[PDB]
Protein backbone atom coordinates (compact mmCIF):
# COMPACT_ATOMS: atom_id res chain seq x y z
CA UNK A 1 0.00 0.00 0.00
CA UNK A 2 0.75 3.28 0.61
CA UNK A 3 3.64 1.96 2.98
CA UNK A 4 4.68 -0.50 0.24
CA UNK A 5 5.03 3.00 -1.19
CA UNK A 6 7.69 3.09 1.42
CA UNK A 7 10.38 0.68 0.54
CA UNK A 8 9.91 1.42 -3.20
CA UNK A 9 11.31 4.65 -1.74
CA UNK A 10 14.43 3.37 -0.19
CA UNK A 11 15.47 1.05 -2.21
CA UNK A 12 16.12 4.07 -4.21
CA UNK A 13 18.99 4.51 -1.92
CA UNK A 14 22.19 3.41 -2.99
CA UNK A 15 22.98 0.49 -0.07
CA UNK A 16 19.11 -0.14 0.36
CA UNK A 17 18.65 -3.57 -1.16
CA UNK A 18 14.85 -4.76 -0.71
CA UNK A 19 15.75 -6.75 2.87
CA UNK A 20 17.57 -4.00 3.69
CA UNK A 21 14.73 -2.15 2.85
CA UNK A 22 12.30 -3.95 4.75
CA UNK A 23 14.00 -3.86 8.26
CA UNK A 24 13.85 -0.44 8.26
CA UNK A 25 10.55 0.18 7.61
CA UNK A 26 9.78 -2.48 10.50
CA UNK A 27 12.14 0.12 12.95
CA UNK A 28 9.53 2.78 11.65
CA UNK A 29 11.63 4.35 8.79
CA UNK A 30 9.88 5.21 5.51
CA UNK A 31 10.69 8.79 4.03
CA UNK A 32 14.33 10.34 3.75
CA UNK A 33 13.99 12.36 6.55
CA UNK A 34 13.57 9.26 8.64
CA UNK A 35 16.60 8.14 7.31
CA UNK A 36 19.17 11.56 7.76
CA UNK A 37 17.62 11.06 11.01
CA UNK A 38 19.36 7.68 11.73
CA UNK A 39 22.61 7.70 9.65
CA UNK A 40 23.49 4.65 13.06
CA UNK A 41 21.35 1.94 11.26
CA UNK A 42 23.09 2.19 8.16
CA UNK A 43 26.29 0.90 6.69
CA UNK A 44 28.82 3.09 5.17
CA UNK A 45 27.84 2.32 1.39
CA UNK A 46 23.87 2.90 2.26
CA UNK A 47 25.17 6.13 4.14
CA UNK A 48 26.74 7.45 1.58
CA UNK A 49 24.02 6.50 -0.83
CA UNK A 50 21.96 8.90 1.43
CA UNK A 51 24.27 11.52 1.42
CA UNK A 52 24.47 11.51 -2.31
CA UNK A 53 20.96 10.28 -3.17
CA UNK A 54 19.67 13.87 -4.89
CA UNK A 55 22.89 13.99 -7.22
CA UNK A 56 22.72 10.04 -7.57
CA UNK A 57 19.55 10.48 -9.70
CA UNK A 58 21.20 12.88 -11.96
CA UNK A 59 22.39 11.69 -15.23
CA UNK A 60 26.27 12.19 -16.32
CA UNK A 61 26.30 14.42 -19.89
CA UNK A 62 29.17 13.24 -21.73
CA UNK A 63 30.74 16.58 -21.77
CA UNK A 64 30.96 16.22 -18.51
CA UNK A 65 32.41 11.96 -19.00
CA UNK A 66 35.09 13.52 -21.09
CA UNK A 67 36.34 15.27 -18.70
CA UNK A 68 35.92 12.63 -15.97
CA UNK A 69 37.66 10.42 -18.51
CA UNK A 70 40.70 12.49 -19.25
CA UNK A 71 41.26 12.81 -15.43
CA UNK A 72 40.90 9.22 -14.87
CA UNK A 73 43.31 8.56 -17.86
CA UNK A 74 45.80 11.17 -16.90
CA UNK A 75 46.28 10.48 -13.41
CA UNK A 76 46.78 6.51 -14.37
CA UNK A 77 49.17 7.09 -16.78
CA UNK A 78 51.09 9.29 -14.67
CA UNK A 79 51.47 6.82 -12.33
CA UNK A 80 52.58 3.59 -14.77
CA UNK A 81 52.11 4.46 -18.72
CA UNK A 82 51.87 0.61 -18.41
CA UNK A 83 48.55 0.68 -17.37
CA UNK A 84 45.20 0.00 -19.50
CA UNK A 85 42.72 1.78 -18.59
CA UNK A 86 39.07 2.02 -20.47
CA UNK A 87 36.24 4.05 -19.40
CA UNK A 88 33.42 1.03 -20.69
CA UNK A 89 29.44 1.18 -20.52
CA UNK A 90 27.49 2.75 -23.17
CA UNK A 91 29.62 6.35 -22.27
CA UNK A 92 31.84 4.32 -25.05
CA UNK A 93 28.94 3.56 -27.25
CA UNK A 94 29.09 6.98 -27.89
CA UNK A 95 25.97 7.47 -25.47
CA UNK A 96 25.15 11.38 -25.05
CA UNK A 97 24.78 10.86 -21.38
CA UNK A 98 25.64 8.15 -18.35
CA UNK A 99 24.50 6.99 -15.29
CA UNK A 100 27.33 6.71 -13.78
CA UNK A 101 31.54 6.53 -14.94
CA UNK A 102 33.05 2.57 -15.14
CA UNK A 103 36.42 2.18 -15.47
CA UNK A 104 37.84 -0.82 -16.32
CA UNK A 105 41.83 -1.18 -15.39
CA UNK A 106 44.97 -3.48 -16.50
CA UNK A 107 47.91 -3.71 -16.00
CA UNK A 108 50.69 -6.22 -17.54
CA UNK A 109 51.87 -7.22 -13.65
CA UNK A 110 48.62 -8.54 -13.40
CA UNK A 111 47.34 -11.68 -14.25
CA UNK A 112 44.59 -14.15 -14.24
CA UNK A 113 47.07 -16.58 -13.02
CA UNK A 114 48.39 -13.50 -9.93
CA UNK A 115 45.62 -12.55 -8.82
CA UNK A 116 46.52 -10.34 -5.80
CA UNK A 117 47.73 -6.82 -6.46
CA UNK A 118 45.14 -4.64 -4.65
CA UNK A 119 48.07 -1.93 -4.40
CA UNK A 120 47.42 -1.81 -8.24
CA UNK A 121 44.17 -1.13 -7.85
CA UNK A 122 44.32 1.01 -4.39
CA UNK A 123 47.35 2.98 -5.72
CA UNK A 124 44.82 4.29 -8.55
CA UNK A 125 42.18 5.24 -6.28
CA UNK A 126 44.65 7.04 -3.75
CA UNK A 127 46.41 9.30 -6.38
CA UNK A 128 42.18 9.61 -7.48
CA UNK A 129 41.51 10.78 -3.83
CA UNK A 130 44.38 12.85 -3.89
CA UNK A 131 43.41 14.67 -6.61
CA UNK A 132 40.29 14.97 -5.36
CA UNK A 133 38.31 13.84 -7.90
CA UNK A 134 37.17 10.54 -6.00
CA UNK A 135 35.37 11.86 -2.81
CA UNK A 136 33.99 9.18 -1.23
CA UNK A 137 33.61 5.10 -1.19
CA UNK A 138 30.98 2.93 -1.15
CA UNK A 139 33.07 0.36 -0.48
CA UNK A 140 36.78 -1.09 -2.24
CA UNK A 141 37.81 -4.29 -2.65
CA UNK A 142 40.88 -6.02 -3.69
CA UNK A 143 39.58 -6.22 -7.49
CA UNK A 144 36.95 -3.54 -7.24
CA UNK A 145 35.90 -0.45 -5.93
CA UNK A 146 32.61 1.60 -5.93
CA UNK A 147 32.64 5.70 -4.76
CA UNK A 148 31.89 8.75 -5.78
CA UNK A 149 33.53 11.65 -7.44
CA UNK A 150 33.21 14.78 -9.02
CA UNK A 151 34.80 17.20 -11.62
CA UNK A 152 36.92 20.36 -10.07
CA UNK A 153 34.71 23.11 -9.95
CA UNK A 154 36.67 26.65 -10.72
CA UNK A 155 33.79 28.62 -8.86
CA UNK A 156 29.26 22.83 -8.83
CA UNK A 157 28.91 19.41 -9.99
CA UNK A 158 27.36 16.55 -9.20
CA UNK A 159 28.58 13.91 -7.26
CA UNK A 160 28.90 10.61 -9.25
CA UNK A 161 29.46 7.29 -9.17
CA UNK A 162 32.34 5.64 -10.04
CA UNK A 163 33.36 1.91 -10.27
CA UNK A 164 37.17 0.36 -11.17
CA UNK A 165 37.46 -2.93 -11.54
CA UNK A 166 40.96 -4.73 -11.44
CA UNK A 167 40.92 -7.63 -14.38
CA UNK A 168 43.60 -9.45 -14.93
CA UNK A 169 45.58 -8.52 -18.47
CA UNK A 170 44.70 -11.59 -20.36
CA UNK A 171 40.85 -11.15 -19.72
CA UNK A 172 40.70 -7.70 -20.20
CA UNK A 173 39.38 -7.62 -23.41
CA UNK A 174 36.52 -9.82 -23.30
CA UNK A 175 35.97 -7.80 -20.03
CA UNK A 176 36.20 -4.36 -22.03
CA UNK A 177 34.07 -6.28 -24.52
CA UNK A 178 31.50 -7.04 -22.16
CA UNK A 179 31.27 -3.85 -20.05
CA UNK A 180 30.98 -2.32 -23.40
CA UNK A 181 27.08 -4.00 -24.15
CA UNK A 182 25.08 -3.17 -25.27
CA UNK A 183 23.36 -6.27 -23.61
CA UNK A 184 21.75 -7.14 -26.96
CA UNK A 185 24.95 -6.86 -28.53
CA UNK A 186 26.62 -9.52 -25.91
CA UNK A 187 23.83 -11.10 -26.47
CA UNK A 188 24.16 -11.78 -30.27
CA UNK A 189 27.68 -11.73 -30.46
CA UNK A 190 27.96 -14.72 -27.87
CA UNK A 191 25.08 -15.49 -29.57
CA UNK A 192 27.30 -15.69 -32.81
CA UNK A 193 30.36 -17.21 -31.31
CA UNK A 194 28.33 -19.92 -30.51
CA UNK A 195 27.88 -20.69 -34.56
CA UNK A 196 31.36 -20.68 -34.91
CA UNK A 197 32.12 -22.64 -32.27
CA UNK A 198 33.17 -20.68 -29.72
CA UNK A 199 32.32 -19.51 -26.25
CA UNK A 200 32.79 -15.95 -24.72
CA UNK A 201 32.00 -14.48 -21.14
CA UNK A 202 33.15 -11.84 -20.00
CA UNK A 203 36.22 -13.09 -18.75
CA UNK A 204 37.22 -15.22 -21.64
CA UNK A 205 36.26 -16.68 -25.08
CA UNK A 206 36.91 -20.38 -25.78
CA UNK A 207 36.26 -22.88 -28.39
CA UNK A 208 34.07 -25.55 -27.51
CA UNK A 209 33.60 -28.94 -28.40
CA UNK A 210 31.72 -32.42 -28.61
CA UNK A 211 29.03 -32.68 -25.98
CA UNK A 212 29.51 -28.78 -25.98
CA UNK A 213 30.86 -28.66 -22.91
CA UNK A 214 34.44 -27.49 -23.62
CA UNK A 215 37.01 -25.05 -24.05
CA UNK A 216 40.34 -23.16 -23.03
CA UNK A 217 40.53 -19.36 -23.33
CA UNK A 218 42.50 -18.11 -26.41
CA UNK A 219 44.85 -15.40 -26.31
CA UNK A 220 42.96 -11.59 -26.69
CA UNK A 221 45.23 -8.88 -27.24
CA UNK A 222 42.52 -6.48 -28.50
CA UNK A 223 38.49 -6.60 -29.02
CA UNK A 224 39.93 -7.32 -32.63
CA UNK A 225 40.83 -10.94 -31.61
CA UNK A 226 37.72 -11.54 -30.11
CA UNK A 227 35.32 -10.89 -33.17
CA UNK A 228 38.82 -12.25 -35.67
CA UNK A 229 38.13 -15.35 -34.03
CA UNK A 230 34.76 -15.34 -34.70
CA UNK A 231 35.43 -13.75 -37.86
CA UNK A 232 32.69 -11.12 -37.85
CA UNK A 233 34.09 -7.82 -39.09
CA UNK A 234 35.05 -6.17 -36.11
CA UNK A 235 32.17 -3.66 -34.60
CA UNK A 236 33.34 0.07 -33.31
CA UNK A 237 31.50 0.75 -29.67
CA UNK A 238 29.13 3.23 -31.22
CA UNK A 239 27.82 0.47 -33.87
CA UNK A 240 26.84 -1.60 -30.90
CA UNK A 241 22.98 -0.57 -30.13
CA UNK A 242 23.01 -4.53 -31.24
MN1 LIG B 1 28.18 1.02 -13.15
MN1 LIG C 1 26.67 17.69 -4.75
Amino acid sequence: DDTSSSINFLTRVTGIGPSAARKLVDEGIKTLEDLRKNEDKLNHHQRIGLKYFEDFEKRIPREEMLQMQDIVLNEVKKLDPEYIATVCGSFRRGAESSGDMDVLLTHPNFTSESSKQPKLLHRVVEQLQKVRFITDTLSKGETKFMGVCQLPSENEYPHRRIDIRLIPKDQYYCGVLYFTGSDIFNKNMRAHALEKGFTINEYTIRPLGVTGVAGEPLPVDSEQDIFDYIQWRYREPKDRSE
